[PDB]
């Protein structure tokens, strides 16, 4: 089932025509997003990286100077104040540039890893445009490394080994991986173009990583080894990517200190883990039918009485999970039982939490789950410490149960 | 002290000029930013509001039907795509009432509290650019409650109260507030003015605030609380502000069912407590001089080995703070112990632990501040708690 039905039914965003491809997130799923942040920052944080944020738009005469003008003109938005013109930015390498430009570095700064969750626009064509796999505003979970052609192997081989970390939290291990080779409209010298190709297929051949080439697809600046991902129809979307740049640096006159004071021009790697937030979340959505992890769910629990003689005890439980950190909501309807698991099940709720007259009386509660398992009644105090627990370590799975629902095993 | 020597000497943004008041936030200023985002979710967790993200250009038609292209036109950055004409947003606003206009709404659904860290683009004129404070590409720490008429008081004192609150975190002693009524060009009849006005005159003084008019100020919408607050020259720069809107909602077909079952047009209250993330942060960089609480500090503790023999040690205290959510950096270079710590304090890490053979034995650490203060040899566990609890309760010195 599409991941833009499912958006509907979970109120995770929306679009218009008065903005098409301009995504429109809800507080559900921007939940989802922010969360998805906070695990890249998580990552960011353990393999050192640096987190910056470049500007919505540069002057076109930069945008002339990387070859982006030439290479990328079509997909670019364009404004202008004061009889100058601005790019709206497609990527956000040259602003990491910008920045690397600001202060004499020296080899004792390289590897320098500089990460941002770069806000792009690309005015891809209106046919081509579907839900949030393909839009014209997204957020790529974007970094370029600068580094030393002596340490390119171990920051390909890190960036690979990022890819492989961060999808196994979602239950990716199986990576379909392609090398894209130089397309017919490029910069840099062929002997470039080997060094580079080269080096991407040697990484993945020293990971063990099996992959094809795909001819002409790289990128204007560089090859591109592209970690794709499936949708419910088995279409490909690249997501992860890691691409090495000969280019872009000399371009924008970007240099360090070596260390015997000669001025060098530093190797630049491009990469990005889930691609964007934007087609990463439309991915995850699909594969799991919106039963997303009970860390990503936007509504982790919902606590529900029988009749109005519960209400004050649901609002204790409710308040009481909510500052156990829970994303957790009161059902307090006069509706049956049976109605409001089903709907919260819709909902995609991990968790349901039922509230009769016993469970007042013993400070329990009866445990339903979104894939229509019973667990019985447990102390409050318990399901707290559960919930944390799933929380805390992303679990893919919950509370009892054998097999998370996933479409591709 | 300029935030602008400042914020190069700390490196934490510059501009250039091929994106003039457009920020690069390096990485210790983007910590900063970040710092205060959690800060502010944090506060509007328990003032409970929703949190979206509205799309960055919108059809010019829209901007048309709200008013913003005949009262806000010269400020407006446009763009195009197949024959169409999108500008890019100025204020969130608009994109609010869209994510509101989604799903049928009921009085049950008000006070409806949606926020959002929302970036705008103004074309501000060249000659008005200055620093941080004022850019053209900037983040709001703004919202728009969707409400009943007889909840604009609530919803307005709560707002005033939320940027005292926040405020005090700071201890920000001089908080100037002005009151800015009907301007020229404006949208909505004289007799809802009067009631905004006076609406927001009587929140200030029920408030205790004392506060000046300053006539014709208002926005094209609606009338404005501001809350001034002064750089090192003692300009003056809005940040905080509450703003009353009987009109937009109206323009955009919100609607709502009320409990009498009168379907109504919410009434919708705009507000910002930092202002900007880009203006609040120059104001807090010369308020501080640089020297930030440890909680916003981009890098909080620097360790530091003697010689060679204590780098394991502080390794392996660096990898402890870490782990402990401490922003800590250990400082291993072959440079003398006081041209080390020369450097740390000039950047103003409130905390250095410096580690020779005595620590290392002991398993203590030699903890001095940027302020040239000697805290000297102190337990592992002992510091940790100590910043932890610095951090966690945002104070504003020790
Ligand atoms: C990895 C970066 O440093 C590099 N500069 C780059 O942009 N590479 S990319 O063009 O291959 C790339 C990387 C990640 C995401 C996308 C991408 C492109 C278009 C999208 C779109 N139109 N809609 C949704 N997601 C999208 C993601 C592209
Ligand atoms: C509170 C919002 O909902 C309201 N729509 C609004 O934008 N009001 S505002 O125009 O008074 C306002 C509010 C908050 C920040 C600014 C502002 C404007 C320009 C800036 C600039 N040019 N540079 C830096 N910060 C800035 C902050 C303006
Ligand atoms: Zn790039
Ligand atoms: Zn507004």
């Amino acid at each position: 089932r599409d991941h833009r039905k499912i958006g509907k039914q979970l109120d995770l965003y929306h679009m218009q025509e008065e903005a098409p491809g301009m995504v429109f997130w809800h507080n559900d799923g921007w939940t989802i997003f922010r969360e998805l942040e906070v695990f890249v920052r998580s990552k960011l944080k353990e393999y050192q990286y640096q987190e910056v944020k470049g500007p919505f738009m540069m002057d076109r005469v930069l945008w002339e100077k990387t070859g982006h003008w030439d290479n990328y003109k079509d997909a670019m938005f364009t404004t202008s104040s004061e009889n100058r013109e601005y790019c709206i930015k497609p990527m956000n390498c040259p602003g990491h540039v910008q920045i690397f430009n600001q202060g004499l570095k020296s080899y004792r700064d390289l590897p320098l890893r500089m990460a941002e969750f770069g806000s792009c626009h690309r005015n891809e064509p209106s046919g081509s445009l579907h839900g949030l796999m393909r839009v014209r505003g997204f957020t790529q979970d974007d970094a370029h490394i600068f580094c030393t052609e002596e340490q390119i192997r171990d920051e390909v081989n890190g960036c690979i080994r990022l890819v492989y970390d961060m999808y196994s939290t979602f239950g990716f291990e199986k990576i379909v991986v392609k090398l894209s080779t130089r397309p017919e409209k490029r910069i840099g010298s062929d002997e470039m173009w080997d060094r580079a190709e080269a080096d991407l297929a040697v990484a993945l051949e020293e990971n063990n990583i099996p992959f094809e080439y795909q001819l002409g697809e790289g990128a204007f600046y560089g090859p591109k080894i592209e970690f794709t991902l499936y949708d419910c129809l088995d279409r490909a979307w690249q997501c992860g990517t890691v691409q090495l740049d000969f280019s872009l640096p000399s371009r924008l006159s970007a240099s360090y200190v070596g260390e015997d004071n000669e001025r060098k021009v530093p190797v630049m790697i491009h990469r990005a883990i889930l691609g964007s937030m934007e087609r990463f979340i439309g991915i995850l959505t699909e594969e799991f039918a919106g039963f997303f992890p009970t860390w990503l769910a936007p509504v982790q629990v919902v606590i529900m009485n029988i009749t109005d003689s519960q209400s004050e005890y649901v609002n204790e439980l409710t308040q009481k999970l909510s500052n156990a950190g829970i994303r957790v909501k009161a059902d307090l309807r006069n509706e049956k039982i049976g109605f409001k698991i089903r709907e919260h099940t819709l909902r995609r709720v991990p968790y349901m939490l039922v509230c009769g007259d016993k469970e007042v009386e013993s400070g329990k509660v009866a445990v339903r789950t979104r894939r229509g398992k019973d667990l019985g009644s447990m102390d409050v105090n318990e399901v707290i410490e559960k919930l944390q627990q799933e929380i805390r370590s992303r679990s893919l799975k919950q509370l009892e149960e054998l097999e998370h629902h996933h479409h591709h095993h």
